[PDB]
């Protein structure tokens, strides 16, 4: 699946790994993250992410 990178801090959301610490299980698409999900490292919104893969 895709990788999305936070432009502010470089954190990569990997759809194959999800974000289990915030209740997002492996295999969840970036589009299916909650509208108000933020970068776990810097707090930037989804609008600051771009697909890198
Ligand atoms: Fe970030």
């Amino acid at each position: 699946m895709a990788k999305w990178r936070c432009k502010i801090c470089g954190y990569i959301y990997d759809e194959d790994e999800g974000d289990p610490d915030n209740g997002i299980s492996p295999g969840t698409k970036f589009e299916d993250l909650p509208d108000d999900w933020v970068c776990p490292l810097c707090g930037a919104p989804k609008s600051e992410f771009e697909r890198i893969e």
